[PDB]
DNA sequence: TGAGGTATGGTTGT
DNA sequence: ACAACCTACTACCTCG
DNA sequence: TGAGGTATGTAGGTTG
DNA sequence: ACAACCTACTACCTCG
């Protein structure tokens, strides 16, 4: 617990001058007139050809450059069709930084000023908003930049160091220094004053409590102390390498885990090979009939297509599988212990759970996956307060990133129904998580149905980009940092390792609900530690979202047609 | 068989003159030169703007008009952008109607000639290839192509009792032929074969599937059905209860009828009652409701489905004398509960038949399969569809769906089928079945691939007497028409057009099994579908999944025909 | 939703 | 473009 | 396919 | 357009 302070990778520069607060307003006339759907990009294009610092404002243009130095008359080309533009100055409109509407226009002007000013910088490498400065192959050093306006009417610089390959992670502290050096170097050159780094109040969240059969510090420990909830299991081994039976150290480790858990284990061997064709599927069917819940596949590294085909084939017989490549030595403990954890999660075992109290006893994550011209919208959930159960539900095919209102609700209803099957009652409050942005009204129906059903809720948008960066004012950088920014918007540093590079905090937006922000940050931060198939490192995303992202990715890869007979408690996609 | 003869709605006109056989070739020069996506359509626009009777041929142009009366130099506004074209005549090339490529060009020229010559008729109503001759207005749709014996061929279809349509077809054929200077049209005859009448079975022989309600079902098992009333009324209407009871008495199977005392208006508590019902054994639900809006219907269906309960809707008000409607609803209910209402009796080359279709009307589709297992079609099954970008079903998807129907046969019969009949709705895209075809060969399963096109088959009229269904008309090698269904009061029939894509089963045997398969469909009591049951089921499967979503089907048995 | 076929904006492929 | 298929809704009439 | 995040560079998408 | 998110593969290092 505790208040503390951090720097963001943003820097206050000079106040907008009186001039800039009243940008020049210009109307645009185009011949011929564009259709209703094509005009906005066209206005933007006009904004560029006019030159100087000019952006679209409403249906027209705003410029910080007087109209005499703009190119008021000229020509454009879009989708084959050629247009002729003329810009008529129409006085200047006083823009106030408080009216977030106006500020947005000022920030657009600010970015254009920055990009533009940077193009005129001598002996430096500029690409859009990137600048490279420090070294027939070469390493280039620099930063990605941004410029907007604070509501008190001053320039804000976001700076983040970056490299350029022309022919790579940075310790956090180094990145912080280079961030400052580059912020001043550019502010002094740009003519925007001396940069002063922005501070924010940060709060240190309580360390979450992870439980196997007993307390653990990492999920891999459940292999020695026992699982959070063990039950009678049967696992099968499929060897693609022509070898023996179970490697003894794998056997001994599984037996040890189950003995500590107080549950019984049956180990099977599949004496079949997929090159047998349909006979192979018969063996699977039999294996399944005999109780096998998941399969460990020992194989030389497989090509993606073979891997996918194999997974899909077992899946079609209701058998999740965990691959572990050979050659395999006993000393490669991390790899094979992670494999083992994978197998157990795919068998429907609860390896770890959290201890502690949280606002919501059901947490659900929503994502969309697939790289083709259609996506899958899907959900994964953590049931009970402890996250005592991890489930997935069948995805749905959709046109794009938006998940249809009815689909969101249906998925949600399945997870609620899972809670009701597992606890005998409805949850009093649910935590709804969305990977990335929530499209307008996407959750409207669902939200209404929960209300109707007497279930309290919170909606939280979780963005993996856009949060910027956070550095301690003093001391070492630790994860579990909560940084409230504006109202209902906050950063959350969930994971950090000194060797990984510099952390990227999540950016969260509280979209609906009245749970205090700090509480949401507490439960989400804690949720990152629930993921069972990573032994030694916690995911950045809370387990519902991490699982959901993996779910839609695997379904995107294998297809949805194989999942009919796969239990929703078996996490086949880890 | 009995051999016989039919007219097609095609008419032989004059042989191509020695001049039409050596069309002029022209080279096209465009400025600027187009990217890959714009060149073929751009040549087509140039073909039209040159005028006369000109078409794309290869990378250039062919005209039956000399270059001197074409607009050899001009411009093309395309996507508002702009190309300048010049055509350079490069002598003529002889074309021969026997090559099928060089011929494809002659037919293209023929269609253009037809369309062009029709525009220049006065005072009739022309729309592309359609003309309307007095009376709204009445007329015909026309086509022109080239036969391999190198003669023009006219398709004419008024745009009716079949006899009327035939008459009008003849009238319009001659009226057009002389007027267009193509000579006197003489209608084409084709040898047609009369297929054996399929033998449908319930508990015993039936002529229609609805008869299984009186004589008993092909295979009955102990069933439980539930009733959901959205109308605020009683219990089971008595006539429905008697009819069901009667059907199961005849079948020798026991029936248990339940009532759901829940309303969907109770939200989740309603889902609980569903779950409870399903545990107790309910297999399907009959829903008595006032007519529902599409969304409410979809939502309701999907909700029951999510608890693994297929549903049959029957609208109130309902009167006992509306026997067709409610008997059909009853047949639906039973198919959705997994009963085999009817099966065929006979010997077919393939003891597994599988249909493939794609559905959905959005930017993506669902590729799905439905099957008839056993030589009698003793089982009808669906498989979980897959999301895909367009009409093409991916090779691996085709094979996976197929493997599930094989596996259904293996679970039912305890062995692999000796030969399968693979049916594709619409055309088969290039190598769509290649992987599946190879897999079957590696498993020692014999196969046939048949493309089934609902349009393109044209029309068939008897030379003499009344028109009856189950007409097989071979055309070229491997292609054939199949008249599967007809009634007088529906209008003139539309033969299916079928292409034997892979396999060595004789065409007549394919036609036999396919024709017979049209009678297997259990949910239509009084009228057989045009498509054979595996394709009809499959078409309906991808339609319903395109409507509800695929997310509801995980707990729904693949023997329960929820989409009928 | 009762069912059937006959009537009147999209995908493949060159 | 365009050839040749297709999607899915509608109304009509009648009940293999 | 061992797992995580952090990095570049692909090659590029959806929402509004 | 473009702003601001995102998809999914890759290599690196190390093992809460
Ligand atoms: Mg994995
Ligand atoms: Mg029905």
């Amino acid at each position: 617990l505790g208040k503390t302070e951090v720097f963001l990778n943003r820097f206050a520069l000079r106040p907008l001058n009186p001039e800039e607060l009243r940008p020049w307003r210009l109307e645009v006339v185009l011949d011929p007139p564009p259709g209703r759907e094509e005009v906005y990009p066209l206005l933007a294009q006009v904004a560029r050809r006019a030159g100087g610092v000019t952006v679209r404002m409403g249906d027209g243009l705003a410029s910080w450059s007087p109209p005499e130095v703009l190119v008021l008359e000229g020509t454009l080309a879009r989708m084959g069709q050629t247009y002729a533009y003329r810009l008529y100055p129409k006085g200047r409109r006083p823009l106030d930084p408080k009216d977030p509407g106006e500020r947005s226009v000022l920030s657009a002007l600010a970015r254009r000023l920055l990009q533009e000013r940077l193009r005129r910088l001598e002996g430096v490498w500029v690409e859009g908003l990137a600048v490279y400065r420090r070294e027939g192959w070469r390493v280039l050093g620099g930063a990605v930049l941004d410029l907007w306006v604070s509501d008190s009417g001053a320039f804000l610089l976001e700076v983040d160091p970056a490299y350029r390959i022309l022919c790579l992670s940075l310790p956090w502290e180094e990145r912080r220094r280079r961030t400052r050096e580059i912020a001043s170097w550019i502010g002094r050159r740009l003519g925007l004053g001396t940069p002063e780094a922005v501070r924010a109040q940060a709060y240190r969240l309580s360390i979450p409590k992870l439980m196997g059969r007993r307390a653990v510090s990492k999920p891999a420990d459940a292999l020695r102390v026992g699982f959070y909830r063990a039950q009678e299991t049967a696992l099968a081994l499929l060897r693609l390498d022509g070898a023996q039976g179970w490697p003894e150290f794998l056997r001994r480790a599984l037996l040890r885990a189950f003995g500590a858990s107080g549950a019984s284990l049956r180990l099977h061997t599949l004496h079949a090979h997929p090159s047998q064709g349909l006979a192979f599927r018969e063996a699977l069917r039999k294996a399944k009939e005999e109780g096998v819940q998941a399969v460990l596949v020992l194989t030389p590294p497989m090509a993606w297509e073979d891997r996918n085909r194999l997974k899909a084939l077992l899946l079609r017989e209701g058998l999740p599988s965990q691959i572990l490549n050979v050659p395999l030595r006993e000393e490669e403990r991390h790899r094979w212990e992670n494999a083992l954890l994978g197998l157990l999660a795919k068998a429907g075992l609860q390896v770890v759970a959290l201890s502690g109290a949280y606002p919501a006893e059901l947490a659900v994550g929503f994502d969309a996956g697939g790289r083709e011209s259609f996506r899958f919208g899907g959900a994964a959930c953590a049931v009970g307060g402890d996250g005592g159960h991890l489930l997935w539900t069948l995805p749905e095919a959709q046109a794009g990133e938006r998940i249809p209102q009815e689909v969101v609700w249906d998925l949600l209803e399945e997870t609620l129904w899972a809670f009701r099957r597992k606890a005998g009652r409805l949850p009093s409050r649910v935590l709804l998580l969305r990977n990335g942005r929530v499209p307008q009204d996407e959750f409207a129906l669902a939200l209404e149905a929960l209300a109707r059903e007497g279930i309290a809720y919170d909606l939280v948008s979780v963005r993996k980009s856009g949060g910027g960066r956070v550095y301690p004012v003093q001391g070492r950088l630790a994860d579990g940092l909560y940084v409230p920014l504006e109202d209902k918007t906050f950063l959350l540093l969930t994971v950090h390792r000194d060797f990984r590079g510099t952390p990227r905090p999540l950016k969260l937006v509280h979209e609906a609900g009245d749970t205090p922000l700090e509480a949401l940050a507490h439960q989400i931060f804690h949720l990152t530690r629930l993921y069972p198939a990573s032994g030694f490192a916690f995911p950045r995303l809370p387990a519902p979202l991490h699982l959901a992202d993996r779910l839609v990715k695997e379904v995107g890869r294998l297809g949805i047609r194989h999942l009919k007979e796969v239990d929703r408690e078996k996490l086949f996609f880890v």
